[PDB]
């Protein structure tokens, strides 16, 4: 039901590529007339250890998330593990915003961004840090609707404490880190919270290259990680991206508070951006 023949996953293109895995595009396809469903799998390439551990750990993590902003895993296919989730043919919001500006106004970005906080608000029920929310790992299911995807470096919290301490940092971009983050490798349902402040800045801005938080960030801007954490430390922040409504502006400045105690919760997020406007 939940496994997948490997012989029937015809390969059709390649959807994303990274240093130990990738993701491709297959049709499930067992009756052999093209009729069959479009699918995401992921699988490692030439890994170590450590790698297929903390994928073993992403199956389950994935496969036990259940909600409507949160893609959707499928199965698995066995030599070789592979995760199978469903396929969202649109691509990722940061491509989609970039492409669709014209078509896309303020309202719906606000319901990008309520949905978002939706998912991540269930993210947080269930002890589990995504630790990169970021506009590229978000899908597009349709127009008016978005999932929250990747779930490479998502890590569950211990039972009994409300943080995490990673020991190799990933490298990942760190324009989205939080500052304890950067200075400490502390990551939380908090520092997850720091990021969705700039998935808001990346909405906001409809994913402009000339503007992005890198862009911004080095503009502001001895070494790259050191300095982007004394700016932070400094109370420097991103600037108000030029389109943006000024109530949003000021929960993306609460979202980047110094102190995560400061920064609110998801489930205070919500109410604040859907009843924007009204
Ligand atoms: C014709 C151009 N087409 C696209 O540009 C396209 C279409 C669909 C697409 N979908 C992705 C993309 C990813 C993905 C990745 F490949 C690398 C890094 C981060 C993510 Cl979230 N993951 C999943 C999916 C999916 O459907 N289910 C899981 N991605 C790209």
């Amino acid at each position: 039901p939940t496994i997948f023949e490997e012989r029937h996953l015809k390969y059709i293109s390649q959807l994303g590529k990274g240093n130990f895995g990738s993701v491709e595009l297959c049709r499930y396809d067992p009756l052999g007339d093209n009729t069959g469903a479009l699918v995401a799998v992921k699988q490692l390439q030439h890994s170590g250890p450590d790698q297929q551990r903390d994928f073993q750990r992403e199956i389950q993590i994935l496969k036990a998330l259940h909600s409507d902003f949160i893609v959707k895993y499928r199965g698995v296919s066995y030599q070789s593990l592979r995760l199978v989730m469903e396929y969202l043919p649109s691509g990722c919001l940061r491509d989609f915003l970039q492409r669709h500006r014209a078509r896309l106004d303020a309202s719906r970005l606000l319901l990008y961004s309520s949905q978002i906080c939706k998912g991540m608000e269930y993210l947080g029920s269930r002890r589990c840090v995504h630790r990169d929310l970021a506009a590229r790992n978000i899908l597009v299911e349709s127009e008016a609707h978005v999932k929250i995807a990747d779930f490479g470096l998502a890590k569950l919290l211990p039972l009994d404490k409300d943080y995490y301490v990673v020991r190799e940092p990933g490298q990942s971009p760190i324009f989205w880190y939080a500052p304890e983050s950067l200075s400490d490798n502390i990551f939380s349902r908090q520092s997850d919270v720091w990021s969705f402040g700039v998935v808001l800045y990346e909405l906001f801005t409809y994913c402009d290259k000339s503007c992005s938080p890198s862009a911004e960030f080095l503009r502001m801007m001895v070494p790259a990680l050191s300095r982007l954490l004394e700016l932070l430390e400094e109370g420097q922040r991103l600037p108000a991206p030029p389109a943006c409504p000024a109530e949003v502006h000021e929960l993306m400045k609460l979202c980047w508070a110094p102190s995560p105690q400061d920064r609110p919760s998801f489930s205070a997020l919500g109410p604040q951006l859907d009843m924007l406007w009204s």
